[PDB]
């Protein structure tokens, strides 16, 4: 008895499809697991994504929570759930401002921007695969 009863996958539904002629384009580097992830999600959607290769360029605090708060909205809604971190830090506190959000984040792995995918519906972070599993 190594594996346990369990069912999951089968209560949901996908809608997805069209023809060629994709225009979308990823930023990121070649990492196992991960990208097998997001390249399973979006094969499997019917996306060909474009693997850009960019040199390294980290942006300042105020770019990323610029970024960050105008792409969807302020750094205060931005952790998701799974940053367990997030709030354990207490930054859920509602007694907090973007200052110390923004200083979290920045400290925090989260702030990784480097992988970007890019949609002709839209543009947000290529990861983790939640991040683009929400925007595909």
């Amino acid at each position: 008895m190594a594996h346990h009863h369990h069912h999951h996958m089968g209560t949901l539904e996908a809608q997805t499809q069209g023809p060629g002629s994709m225009d979308v384009t990823i930023y990121h580097n070649p990492v196992c697991g991960t990208s097998r992830k997001v390249l399973g999600m979006i094969r499997e959607a019917g996306i060909e994504p474009h693997v850009i290769e960019y040199m390294k360029t980290p942006l300042p605090r105020d770019m990323l929570v610029e970024l960050l708060r105008q792409m969807a909205i302020s750094p205060r809604a931005l952790l998701r759930a799974k940053e367990a971190r997030y709030a354990e830090l207490g930054l859920d506190d509602p007694a907090l401002s973007d200052e110390v959000l923004i200083d979290a984040m920045i400290s925090n792995p989260v702030l990784m921007n480097r992988p970007v995918v890019v949609t002709p519906k839209g543009v947000r972070l290529c990861r983790p695969a939640e991040t683009v599993q929400e925007l595909l």
